[PDB]
């Protein structure tokens, strides 16, 4: 099935896992019919969920590699698919370590903002490619970017601190991603990054990815999980202490009646999850560590990213256009 030493496609020998998940497993091999060059391979277990969803993936991902085959706008490269008795094994580039597990290796220290304005735009960009081709990534997250190259220097500092030769990313894990023209899941995203238009099930588009790289952006800033929690309710608490409240006309259209008490969030403040929303959360400015100009205008885009109302939030086109963008051109 899957060994260190194992061969696929009479080409390909397993060398080193790099990461598993519910779908299966993504491995490190060497391709023995390109002189031996590494390449990852996603290989997918015989679940028939899973089949029948990488078999969307891989249309996705051809598309994407039909319409942008030089990777402009920093999607990941597929190289080639096939089956391996019964499991979907698919072939991609080698990249670094996902810009979570950077931080996460990095004693969980935030990105320094121009490190982050850089990566916004790669973000901004690929994302964008996907929305004027009429697709929706729907799961964002910030181990769903990868670096091309995770090499870093070392600099002591309180201990060893770790930085960047190179940020340029890339944007993996097609696996959710859904055309305009096609049927829409209920529910998306990884919680942490779910829009409010979901867990309101209100219908959700583009916009629901521009508000995942807005908490990916916040994240890369603080070097943690803004909406640590794994219940709905006070996920949208979580939202309102940040926020301001979520706006009425939003409260009115929702069927999820179980969140609220005469159109307001059904939220005690004084319980022992509201004191853990208090101690974890505040308004969006607050969290500023440095108070510059380029910070104000980080938290800027940010909050426009964070609007709660999909059809007021701000496109990636406008978004690519943002006075934090400036100092990159
Ligand atoms: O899904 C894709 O399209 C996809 C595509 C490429 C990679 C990937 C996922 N995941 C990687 N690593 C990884 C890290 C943590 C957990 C898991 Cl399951 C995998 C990885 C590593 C090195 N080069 C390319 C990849």
């Amino acid at each position: 099935i899957c060994q260190s030493g194992d061969v696929l496609r009479a080409r390909y020998e397993i060398v080193d896992t790099l990461g598993e998940g519910a779908f299966g497993k993504v491995v490190e091999c060497i391709d023995h019919g390109m002189d031996g060059m590494h390449v990852a391979v996603k290989i997918v277990k015989n679940v028939g969920r899973y089949r029948e969803a990488a078999r969307s993936e891989i249309q996705v991902l051809e598309h994407l590699n039909s319409t942008d085959p030089n990777s402009v706008f920093r999607c990941v490269q597929m190289l080639e698919w096939f089956d391996h008795h019964g499991h979907v094994c698919i072939v991609f580039e080698l990249l670094g370590l996902s810009t979570y597990d950077f931080i996460k290796e990095n004693s969980f220290l935030p990105f320094q903002i121009d490190h982050i304005r850089q990566m916004a735009y790669q973000i901004c960009q690929s994302i964008n490619f996907l929305h004027h081709n009429k697709l929706t990534h729907t799961d964002l997250k910030p181990e769903n970017i990868l670096f091309v190259k995770s090499d870093y220097v070392v600099k002591y500092n309180k201990r060893d601190e770790r930085t960047l030769k190179n940020t340029d990313i890339k944007v993996v894990d097609f696996g959710s991603a859904t055309y305009d023209d096609e049927h829409h899941s209920t529910l998306v995203s990884t919680r942490h990054y779910r829009a409010p238009e979901v867990i309101l099930a209100l219908g959700w588009s583009q916009p629901c990815d521009v508000w995942s790289i807005g908490c990916i952006l916040i994240e890369y800033y603080l070097g943690f999980t803004v909406f640590q929690t794994h219940d709905s309710k006070e996920h949208l608490a979580m939202m309102e202490r940040i926020l301001g409240p979520i706006p009425q006309h939003m409260i009115q259209k929702t069927r999820k009646r179980k969140y609220f008490h005469h159109n307001q969030l059904d939220w005690d403040e004084h319980s022992s999850a509201g004191r853990y929303v208090r101690r974890r959360c505040k308004p969006l400015k607050e969290f500023m560590l440095c108070h510059d100009e380029e910070h104000e205008k980080l938290f800027d885009l940010v909050r426009r990213m964070l609007e709660y109302d999909p059809t007021q939030r701000i496109t990636l086109d406008e978004a690519l256009q943002h006075p934090f963008f400036d100092l990159l051109k």
